[PDB]
């Protein structure tokens, strides 16, 4: 039986407004209603993960999973395995799986981060799982953020408190937050981020979604013009809204957008937002491809609809050779040409950067590097041709193209990390000089670049 190459992911955020379900919820999982939406022919065939995450869910861990459980075999006539479950007080993540997939997820990690501080702290949050799929590892964080029209700022800074907080996936990947962990990282949930128009305009956006007409409105989406501008989710994917805003809804119909304040919302308004969301962010050079991303229409007891995404994501196998694991294939090498980093910072440490990979047996430190002043203010490392020669573990070139080299450039005087990056070993060419680059983040921030060239041997 072979190992696969492509799975299919379905991820789910509905914020169930503290209301147990209706008695059917199928329609979720198959990715029907509005937006982009699943084929008929496809409704038997069974996604390989189902992560499922909720906000405001008032039932058990044991309710939910009967009902998830239920509803799957129900679709698919498979009795998926649990992978994982974690709460962190009513927000919830599920991670379900085909059978046959049992023993190819290992590593299975849970956390949770709360966000805010006294009065802000004891609902909002986050919970995560991430585990290992053969070769290939996936995070996936579901996120109940800040509420209200006028915090968009606080939920930029939930954002960043989960990432900075959030301890999933390789413990040794030290000085890499989540946004670099994991091949793939789904990113998902009640983001509640609205659509900023005038209280005023309520009855024209109405009219606007009557007409499905979403183009003014989305141009008005806090995250979209946040991510636009570069305050939240840098580097992350969002596949184009096509559905209605599944925020907020009158009870029992969907016929009803309840906007108006109201002693339960604390006199705020609550005009009709894309509340519920799912983004992602894949290492260089992976296959990923979104297949739906939607909105059910026929699930009405929260006052948000559910939201569904179906991801193809590409997966390597656990390679095994003669030499590695356990020594390297001294016919496998990766040399960093004439690299340079250019640094936001206005320290004037000396930098070294630390070379991170599962294709090396440890990561690997480099000398200090060249600072030089950059002509525009900025601080420009230079590490010429001293960087270390990278071993890896499998010379392959099924293998070792399919890899990846995260980078972290450190201060020589703290240790700290200034910038993260990752660079794709999917090159045109090996035994070429062939140019690389990746931005550097550091706290999920934009911190400078990292660019040069690469010369990859493998054993062909
Ligand atoms: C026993 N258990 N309860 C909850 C979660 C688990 C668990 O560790 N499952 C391992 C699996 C990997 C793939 C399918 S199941």
């Amino acid at each position: 039986q072979p190992e696969p190459d492509m799975i299919t992911i379905f991820i789910g955020t509905w914020n169930m407004g503290n209301a147990p379900p209706p008695k059917k919820i199928t329609s979720w999982f198959l990715s029907k209603g509005q937006g982009k939406t699943r084929d008929d022919s496809a409704d038997y065939i069974p996604h390989d993960i189902y992560v499922i995450g909720t906000q405001e869910d008032p039932l058990s861990e044991k309710e939910w999973l009967e009902i998830l459980k239920h509803s799957l075999q129900e679709i698919t006539s498979v009795t998926f395995k649990t992978v994982a479950i974690h709460t962190l007080w009513n927000i919830r993540i599920v991670v379900l799986a085909k059978p046959e997939h049992e023993n190819r997820i290992s590593h299975i990690c849970t956390d949770n981060v709360k966000t805010g501080i006294a009065n802000t702290l004891g609902n909002k949050g986050a919970v995560g799982v991430s585990f290992m799929f053969n070769g290939t590892s996936l995070g996936f964080v579901n996120s109940h953020l800040t509420s209200g029209s006028e915090k968009k700022l606080r939920r930029n800074q939930n954002y960043m408190n989960i990432l900075r907080f959030l301890a999933l996936g390789d413990k040794k990947l030290s000085p890499f937050n989540i946004t670099h962990r994991f091949t793939h990282l789904f990113w998902f949930g009640d983001l509640n981020y609205r659509v900023d128009l005038p209280t005023w305009e309520a009855e024209t956006i109405i009219q606007k979604i009557k007409q499905q007409q979403y183009a003014d409105l989305l141009s008005h989406d806090q995250l979209l013009t946040e991510r636009r501008e570069q305050k939240v989710f840098l580097h992350f994917e969002e596949e184009e809204i096509t559905f209605a805003p599944t925020y907020r809804f009158e009870r029992l119909t969907r016929d009803k957008y309840a906007y108006t304040k109201q002693k339960a919302t604390g006199m705020k308004y609550n005009l009709p937002s894309w509340c519920d969301r799912v983004l992602w962010k894949s290492y260089p050079l992976v296959h990923v491809v979104c297949q739906s991303y939607g909105s059910t229409s026929d699930i009405m007891t929260s006052d948000h609809s559910p939201v569904f995404a179906t991801f193809e994501a590409g997966v390597t196998s656990q390679f095994v050779s003669k030499n590695g694991p356990g020594t390297v294939d001294s016919q496998g090498q990766i040399e960093f040409l004439r690299c340079y980093a250019t640094l936001k910072t206005k320290s004037q440490t000396k930098f070294y950067l630390e070379f991170h990979s599962s294709c090396l047996e440890s990561f690997v430190k480099s000398q200090e590097g060249e600072n030089e002043e950059g002509s525009e203010g900025e601080l420009v490392v230079k590490f010429g041709e001293t960087l270390p020669k990278l071993k890896p573990i499998i010379s392959d070139p099924e293998y070792l193209l399919d890899q990846h080299i995260l980078i972290s450039i450190k201060s020589s005087d703290s240790d700290e990390s200034y910038g993260e990056g990752c660079i794709a070993l999917r090159l045109e060419a090996t035994e070429t000089q062939l140019p690389i680059y990746t931005p550097l983040t550091h706290h999920g921030e934009l911190t400078g670049h990292f660019q040069g060239e690469i010369k990859l041997q493998t054993s062909q």
